[PDB]
Parts: C-alpha cells; sequence; structure tokens
C-alpha cells in the first residue's frame, strides 16, 4: 500500500520499538554494491564508507574502481566497485522529534 509524506504511519525508532511517527519526507537513499578482495560481496555500503574518496561531492566510483571501504568493525578493506542502488525510502519523525529513513518493510 501506497505511503505519503504527510502520512501518520507506525515505524522503527532509534531505540528498535515501534512508535506512532509521521512521514516528513519521501527520499531516494543511495547503497554502494562493492566486491571485497576475498570475492565477497555487499549491497549496503553508505557513499561515506567509500574513505578512498569523497562520493557525496563527486559521485560512485567507476564500475570496477578499487577503493577503499570502512566496514562495520571500524577496519579499512580494499574493493571494487560494482554498482550504485538507488532506493525510495522514507523520512519519518516520532514525537520526541528525532527523525530517520527507514525503508518499506519497516513502515505500518
Ligand atoms: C561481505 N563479507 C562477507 C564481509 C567482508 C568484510 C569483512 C571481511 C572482508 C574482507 C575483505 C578483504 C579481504 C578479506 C576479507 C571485508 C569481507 O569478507
Amino acid at each position: 500500500q501506497s505511503i505519503t509524506a504527510g502520512q501518520k504511519v507506525i515505524s522503527k525508532h532509534k531505540n528498535g520499538r515501534f512508535y506512532q511517527c509521521e512521514v516528513v519526507r519521501l527520499t531516494t537513499e543511495t547503497f554502494y554494491e562493492v566486491n571485497f578482495d576475498d570475492g565477497s560481496f555487499s549491497d549496503n555500503l553508505y557513499p561515506e564508507d567509500i574513505v578512498s574518496q569523497d562520493c557525496l561531492q563527486f559521485g560512485p566510483p567507476a564500475e570496477g574502481e578499487v577503493v577503499q571501504v570502512r566496514w562495520t568493525d571500524g577496519q579499512v578493506y580494499g574493493a571494487k566497485f560494482v554498482a550504485s542502488h538507488p532506493i525510495q525510502m522514507y523520512q519519518v519523525e516520532f514525537e520526541d522529534g528525532s527523525q530517520l529513513v527507514v525503508k518499506r518493510d519497516d513502515v505500518y
């Protein structure tokens, strides 16, 4: 079912619980897909996780470009850029004033 900006919905707060909130904007968020040097892949990188360049300012690396990626452990690993994945998402606001960007699957 279609979710629009201004709609009151239920979504996941930064504390991990579901609360009533308001959709404050529809937003396209870009995730990056890379191939690590061990042959493994990840398609959930933020553009800021590429530490060898400024992707927010200059855009994605070229397909096949060797990059340095800061992973979830704070460690930097070498990888090769594969693809950009722009996804329609929802920016929600809770009554404490906090805001998060959530996926369609986290909105009720
Ligand atoms: C998506 N993967 C399952 C996880 C990643 C990150 C944790 C190890 C890593 C990696 C990168 C480079 C060499 C060895 C190992 C980075 C890879 O396996």
